[PDB]
């Protein structure tokens, strides 16, 4: 969807007085048609008839005047109404798949002008936005929370077995027995689940201010997931791998790529051919997550860690005099990395 | 029903752009208030928000506008529609016999204004126009051909019977037979069939264009009635009487007073007490209805040769030479006279 065309979809969405006025519209099985244009005198030959209004817009205006046939025609910032009951007449040659007088019109008229078009029939709930050649069809709200509401649930989900997955793998990198497989799975699962927002994403922009709540649930549900991911690709890939290689890695799985076992494993920098192999792979984590998340120690930083030690195995048995030989890393940072390892260790395993 | 309120009758009347338009509106069940005035600067006190159109007016804008709620200012000539979707306020504290909203805001801005207000409920056909303190309902044109309609007929009764009394009474004024009974009886009906239509007459008024061919049939029905009474009168009175005098007491009998027998002996000159009397009484025609409407004779020489021959009866016994003595008759009006006279004669008796 272009932003060229989100940008015009926001006129209508929940929350701004045109979208109230057009939620009346539809309540009343009244229909509408409305035309979009700062300087109606340039489109008096697709204007014809009606009343000459030159007025402040308001939902109310709109609602009363939605009651005669015809169409309405607003300035493009909605900041004033000036026809009412006129007839659109756009070119019969421009070509349209709509059906209906109402929604070819609009069609064309959008087609031909460049601007946008409103139509609403008086039996159906939808709003039918036509910009150019794009065609956006907007729901009513309950549609919008019914989906949102399911997505939601399904992400919880997801994020559960996230967290098992991660609890489980936290194990075994604490004890150095992780397999490829383990990190794959983890991936795959983290991957998954942010694809679910994106695919979300649109329902919650249509949704509008009706949409606040659904992004704070999204918001709290993904809180650090993405940085969580970004840290795991840098923790087993192959070989070493910046932040910025990895954030891209996320990236592509979540929109172009499929999160496969063997796709995961093959972007990973792994030559395996068959998900069974993965069982089969011993890997060890570099120390990013831990030095980063728990030990709060910049990113920057842990390359120098990372790059004397290089495994998480390592830098647990080194101490705090030890940890210090890195620059970077004085008495505190050197505490709160071996303390902190210590700590989990003995927590969790 | 005083003129100044019978001209705004005439706005709304069968013919009008005006009533074609609220013929539809009330074909469509919509209501609809409206407000004439000429100056819509100087009513900001009555009329609050809407939409200022100041169009040209038209059947179709009006009907297309009382889809809204509210009400329509228009010119006063009905050339321009000022004002849509307006809410009118006029003074609570008015008197009004109105019921609901709609006509109790009509008759008060009315009266406050001293301009026309006219108001159509929804679920009813009927117009009601307000002007100062003046209420008048417009009737559907159905309505009023059905009553037209029947008056008509009843008049064609009347006139049936006026006919043969008329016939009667011919037969007994050549052979000098009258009675004051026969003379009563005959104008009491042309009395009563002119009496009828003066009561139909707003009907018809109210009708307008629609009422053209009622007028033709009233007028056909009625033709030469008035002077043949007022030729009557002449001829009966006790005692020689003005035309001018006869036509005033025509209009009274025909608005006024009522025509009963003793009644109409009374202001003929004839000092009657019971109506058994009237049989009584002999009377001999002036001559005035016979010269005039059979030998063509004016007035002005009518009274010339009643006032030497004093009665048809003898009038019918003079010859060419006799009438010739008279002044105003030549050769040809005494011929007239004469031949007209002598072939009615030997015609009905
Ligand atoms: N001051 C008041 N006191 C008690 N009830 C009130 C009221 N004001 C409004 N209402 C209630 O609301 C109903 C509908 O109002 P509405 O404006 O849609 O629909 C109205 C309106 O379009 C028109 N109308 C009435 N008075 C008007 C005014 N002063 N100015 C412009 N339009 C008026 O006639 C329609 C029907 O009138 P209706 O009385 O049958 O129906 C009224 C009445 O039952």
């Amino acid at each position: 969807v272009p932003q060229e065309l989100i940008e015009k979809i926001k006129l209508i969405s929940p929350g701004t007085e045109l979208r109230k006025a057009l939620d009346d519209i539809i309540n009343a099985n009244f229909g509408a048609l409305i035309f979009l244009v700062d300087d109606p005198k340039k489109y008096e030959d697709v204007i014809q008839g009606g009343f000459w209004l030159d007025t402040d817009f308001s939902a109310e205006k709109l609602y009363e005047l939605s009651k005669m046939d015809g169409a309405i025609v607003l300035s493009e910032d909605i900041t004033k109404i000036y026809y009412a009951n006129v007839h659109l007449v756009p070119d019969p040659t421009i070509p349209t798949g709509e059906t209906g007088t109402r929604h070819r019109t609009a069609e064309r008229l959008a087609k031909q002008t460049g601007k946008v078009v409103i139509a609403v029939s008086r039996r159906r709930n939808i709003i039918s936005l036509y910009y150019k050649n794009y065609k956006y069809v907007v729901n009513q709200v309950d549609f919008l929370i019914s989906k949102v509401t399911q997505a939601i649930s399904t992400l919880e989900k997801y994020k559960d077995n996230f967290n098992k997955l991660l609890s489980e793998l936290e194990v075994l990198e604490l004890e150095n027995r992780v397999t490829l497989a383990d990190v794959v799975r983890t991936l795959a699962k983290g991957f998954e689940l942010l694809r679910i927002v994106e695919e979300i994403r649109p329902y919650i922009v249509e949704l509008g201010e009706e949409g606040r709540l659904a992004r704070m649930q999204l918001r709290e549900l993904t809180e650090d997931v993405d940085d969580l991911l970004v840290l795991l690709i840098m923790d087993y890939s192959s070989e070493e791998v910046e932040e910025e290689t990895a954030q891209n890695i996320l990236q592509d799985f979540i929109t172009r790529r499929e999160p496969s076992p063997i796709s995961i494993s093959r972007v990973l920098g792994y030559d395996v051919q068959q998900a069974a192999q993965l069982d089969d792979v011993l890997v060890s984590a570099r120390g990013y997550r831990l030095l980063k998340t728990v030990a709060r120690i910049p990113l920057s930083i842990g390359y120098n860690v990372v790059r004397m030690f290089k495994t998480l195995d390592q830098i647990s048995k080194a101490s705090v005099e030890d940890l210090k030989k890195v620059e970077g890393i004085g008495e505190k940072r050197a505490r709160a990395i071996s303390e902190s390892i210590s700590s989990l260790k003995h927590r969790k395993t």
